[PDB]
């Protein structure tokens, strides 16, 4: 078109246009005050409106990158506030914008955003609803410069709905609070996954990414032809590559194009794209990415026919190794949407290895004939882990379950920091409840989606402050042996217990007046500390001490005299316990 600006305005709409402009500027000029950005957004918005009325109006023809960069260099304190970045303005558009991307701070040092009081929030909302949401939109954006703008906007709207509903409730807090905790966790998971996909692409390369995408896509579209999956896996890989680099526009168009291609060739891909393809430009991509698995054709022949028994398997394999393997993946994937993606790549890798040994032997059709038999143990392992952990989670309840893990992992890596072991075991328990609630069918895939982010959030910490060679062994290992490696860890027999510390086991009656969250985090921290002091304790010796401490609380926080009870009755517990646990 003649006007790129007028064009984006026209289909985005004024409301979405304005919110995206704000997020965009906030992600670059992360140091300017909110009132400053509002000024820009309005400036840009009024311009856009000019072009929509006459695509010929001066400058209406400039490119978005050009118009954007031009406005960015308009900032007067640019050099004084950002310094080096101001030098970008000396370059010409190809490099200028590339320069801006470079000087983007992924982890700025801004103060943690504290959550105000429901009533203060609801009142700010009611008075000035817009500036309330835009002010917070701007605060999240400057802190997460690499969060895909359109998706940040999708969360924004979900927030506006919670305040809309809850601030009318008789019991606002009971309404709002649990919704905000939910949204918080979601956006955090989304942020991590997005940062994870770009990391792997860099570390493991295109091949591994391609295989992950193939198994992934073949699961959602079991009816498409390998040729179609091939095409998509190809465009997709370019999209993530683009998107990871950073340019919002390049990444936005790449996704739009691919979303339209999928919708046009819809009948050629899946039957569950009905909705997503009827949706607005801004939501088409996001919808599709979240789409449910299409029913896999019911008429699907065997795999042993084309991969184990037929004779020219080596002939077809040597001719094009990757397409053959991609074919195995596609076939096995679309047949098993109840498998995690890493389980599939774990099977594909096993097969590849086997073909490499046999296609170079007297009679291969008999060297690789017992491969499928080697898949059995690979599949049963993650499966036996799910039942076992969901069975347990059922006999205990989230909290009591989180406690079981605590004892488990503290024993494995006692070297790890207590506040870390607690945070980790808490997130694991959450995964236990978020997934064990599904039928066998969707369990494994659920666990992988969640476990993936936790294991990495956990590995990144260790990165900054190493502690155990072992946790480093698994953290550096292949993204396919990441989880299996952690499950393989064994009780540390090397570790040397910590010297007693009464202060660590001294409780004053403030716990009785603390929130559930706080009481638990407090009892849980003593638990980690208790295991670090007496590592060889039994599940019995422990369950006992935990019973005595259990009652204790009730006896001192339901008694006329608190701190005395907590200091006179307490001395009794530690004295007895210290004896029981030898
Ligand atoms: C996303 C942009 C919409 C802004 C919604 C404002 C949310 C209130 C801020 C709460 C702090 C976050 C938290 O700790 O839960
Ligand atoms: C100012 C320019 C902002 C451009 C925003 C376009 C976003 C288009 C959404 C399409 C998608 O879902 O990928
Ligand atoms: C706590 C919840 C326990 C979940 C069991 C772990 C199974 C992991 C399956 C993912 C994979 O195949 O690597
Ligand atoms: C830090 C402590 C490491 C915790 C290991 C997390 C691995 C979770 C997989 C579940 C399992 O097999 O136990
Ligand atoms: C050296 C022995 C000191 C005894 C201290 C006991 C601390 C254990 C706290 C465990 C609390 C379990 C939580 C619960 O009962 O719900």
């Amino acid at each position: 078109h003649k006007s790129e600006v007028a064009h984006r305005f026209k289909d985005l709409g004024e409301e979405n246009f304005k919110a995206l402009v704000l997020i965009a500027f906030a992600q670059y000029l992360q140091q300017c005050p909110f009132e400053d950005h509002v000024k820009l957004v309005n400036e840009v918005t009024e311009f856009a409106k000019t072009c929509v009325a006459d695509e010929s109006a001066e400058n209406c023809d400039k490119s978005l990158h050009t118009l954007f960069g031009d406005k960015l260099c308009t900032v007067a304190t640019l050099r004084e506030t950002y310094g080096e970045m101001a030098d970008c303005c000396a370059k010409q558009e190809p490099e200028r914008n590339e320069c801006f991307l470079q000087h983007k701070d992924d982890n700025p040092n801004l103060p943690r955003l504290v959550r105000p009081e429901v009533d203060v929030m609801c009142t700010a909302f009611h008075d000035n609803e817009e500036t309330f949401l835009k002010k917070y939109l701007y605060e999240i954006a400057r802190r997460h410069p690499y969060f895909y703008a359109p998706e940040l906007l999708f969360f924004a709207k979900r927030y506006k709905a919670a305040f809309t509903e809850c601030c009318q409730a008789a019991d606002k807090a009971a309404c709002l609070l649990p919704k905000l905790d939910e949204l918080r966790d979601e956006g955090k998971a989304s942020s991590a996954k997005q940062r994870l996909k770009c990391a792997s692409l860099q570390k493991f390369g295109e091949r591994a990414f391609k295989a992950w995408a193939v198994a992934r896509l073949s699961q959602r579209f079991p009816k498409a032809e390998f040729a179609e999956v091939s095409k998509l896996v190809t465009d997709l890989t370019k999209v993530h590559t683009e998107c990871c680099h950073g340019d919002l526009l390049e990444c936005a168009d790449d996704r739009a194009d691919l979303a339209k291609y999928i919708c046009e060739n819809q009948d050629s891909i899946s039957s569950k794209l009905k909705e997503c393809c009827e949706k607005p430009l801004l939501e088409k991509s996001h919808c599709i990415a979240e789409v449910e698995n299409d029913e896999m054709p019911a008429d699907l022949p065997s795999l042993a026919a084309d991969f184990v028994e037929s004779k020219d398997v080596c002939k077809n394999y040597a001719e094009a190794k990757d397409v053959f393997l991609g074919m195995f993946l596609y076939e096995y994937a679309r047949r098993h949407p109840d498998y995690s993606v890493v389980l599939l790549l774990r099977l594909a890798k096993t097969y590849e290895t086997t073909l490499e040994k046999c296609c170079a032997a007297a009679d291969p059709h008999e060297c690789y004939a017992k491969v499928f038999d080697e898949f059995k143990p690979l599949v049963e392992e993650p499966q036996n882990l799910i039942k076992q952990n969901c069975e347990l989670f059922e006999q205990l309840g989230e909290y009591k379950f989180q406690n079981a893990l605590l004892v488990r992992y503290t024993k494995k890596v006692p070297q790890v920091s207590t506040p870390t072991l607690v945070e980790v075991s808490r997130n694991l328990g959450k995964v236990g409840s978020k997934c064990c609630k599904h039928p066998e069918a969707k369990r494994m895939p659920c666990a992988e989606d969640y476990l993936s982010v936790v294991l990495n959030q956990l590995c990144v910490l260790h990165e900054k402050t190493p502690v155990s060679d072992r946790v480093t062994k698994c953290c550096t290992e292949s993204l396919v042996n990441r989880r299996p490696c952690f499950s393989a860890l064994e009780v540390d027999e090397t570790y040397v217990p910590k010297e007693f510390n009464a202060e660590t086991f001294t409780f004053h009656a403030d716990i009785c007046t603390l929130s559930e969250k706080e009481r638990q985090i407090k009892k849980q921290t003593a638990l980690v500390e208790l295991v670090k002091h007496k590592p060889k304790a039994t599940k019995e010796q422990l369950k006992a001490v935990m019973d005595d401490f259990a009652a204790f609380v009730e006896k001192c926080c339901k008694a006329d005299d608190k701190e005395t009870c907590f200091a006179e009755e307490g001395k009794k517990l530690v004295a007895a316990s210290q004896a029981a646990l030898g």
